[PDB]
């Protein structure tokens, strides 16, 4: 797992799928027409740390909600692409808007729409409950599951590849 | 598990129970008289894929809610029978409305009201936390639990019996 | 576990704790002052079956909510004691209102306020995540956990002690 | 684990992190701009028992919500510090407001902002899913997880160090 650090070493943009990654994949509705989505605290600190080391954060999700916009604002996720199933076009599109190579993009997803972004990114990540064929195509599969530390895990991972992790920890000791 | 593909081979209608199958069986209420129900993302893609291969989707649930109507609309579940505990009459009734044999119906349920629909369908499915006697009567018991990929699993299963799965995957590679 | 059937044989009233028994013990609040509580479908069918065999159902909970009243109405839980921590006085009080002996009362609870009702009932039940000393005092500890089939399990148990279970199942075959 | 009782023996203030400790770390939003947070019943009784033995309770959380204020009021958590990430300054600040030494403070947390409060408290606690470096620095790691009895466990622990537990149990037998 040192060859993982090799691939995360020059990452400048970290892009995330939402449902199944930042959440546990539950889509929650109520009888007054209200939707709800749940996230994980520790993913929050992790993304703030990552972003803090200079890495830019993006969300690319096929679904569309205000709570994705809310979670994103508070963690400094700056590029928020909702209602877009084509993750690679979306991501290549960001590549060009920021002047950053794909080989310096990290992408985490958990299902078929995520497959090509995961395969084509410089660093491609999936989760234990990701679909088999997205997993098969990724550089890394997290130990922690989605909505339960998977994103935190990757955040620590890239921090450590870029020699930025211990220093962030040291901030709290 | 090739004899499972044999039974799913000529399925034209896939019917689902809701609570315990598309959800994890939690019935959620709040102090302002509002009900809520949670579904799983990966079940969503799966049902869209199934429906896409020409299979028609139905919901038959003893309970009645607007969020069942919401989830159904977005996944293209076209026949939505709520407040009906008698699943087999309901299902036989659909049989006749669509001109489709029962032996070409697939049914997944997880409790006693589902038992006869599961036993009488051409392809009968239950889940690990289904009641013992519905399980005992089904052609297949999923590995993934309800509200956690059980429906996705069956969706891939019928896609593969009907030689439609790899092609759907190929759409994302 | 035939000596369990011996104690459930002449039960006429089944009383339940709410939080940790019918729910998984989560107390859920939101930022607009709204409380929510989650129940399990399979517990619902089970309580309807039990009640159906002539057994009367009661709720005794130290907390107080409208969703306890909602869940109770729909399952035919007819006696609903909220904001009462003293479960045994509450239960003895029901004893006298219905002309039914305590030795013919079943009680399930999961924490210290439930301890004496569990110890003094004719049939006393707790759950795996119940506190140690309520468990130590109960005739039966369920396999399924609270808000996840514990109540269903007990319901089947008393049905079977009273030779009423197979017949209820037969209704669905 | 008798050396744990040694450190909890003279505790007079028990301070808690919120997200990941009293909750399971989920941050829940809905499409009408509403946030929700879930707590555990058994943690409630436990904190009431602890407080009852004369111990004063405080919340120190980096996040800010009305449901933290609600949960706190009902359990008698009397000092509620929200929107404050610096837990040790916050806690030392309470030290001085109550005339109580830090060595007589207990602190439970689960992530980096909690690390120094956990290390510097007379009794420092973390949970199984706490970050590695906060855990490494704590006197005790609970068996039960956050939002699932971790706080209850610690509550019983300090009660027992201070010879107050059996007596509290005896109140229910």
């Amino acid at each position: 797992m040192n060859e993982i650090y090799q691939k995360a070493k020059h990452i400048k943009l970290f892009a995330m799928d939402v449902d199944g990654i930042l959440s546990d994949g539950q889509i929650i509705y109520n009888s007054e027409g209200t939707e709800t989505k749940a996230f994980y605290v520790q993913d929050g600190l992790g993304l703030q740390a990552l972003k803090q080391s200079g890495i830019i954060l993006a969300i690319i999700t096929g679904r569309s909600s205000a709570m994705v916009d809310r979670r994103a604002k508070e963690l400094g996720i700056s590029h928020i692409i909702q209602g877009q199933d084509d993750k690679l076009t979306a991501l290549v599109g960001l590549t060009k808007k920021l002047g950053i190579e794909l080989s310096h993009c990290a992408y985490i997803g958990d299902d078929l729409p995520d497959l090509k972004a995961v395969r084509e990114a410089g660093f491609g990540i999936s989760v234990p409950n990701g679909c088999e064929q997205t997993r098969a195509v990724s550089d890394y599969i997290t130990t922690k599951t989605g909505g339960n530390g998977a994103v935190r895990e990757v955040c620590e991972l890239i921090l450590k590849a870029q020699n930025n992790f211990d220093a962030f920890i040291a901030t709290f000791q």
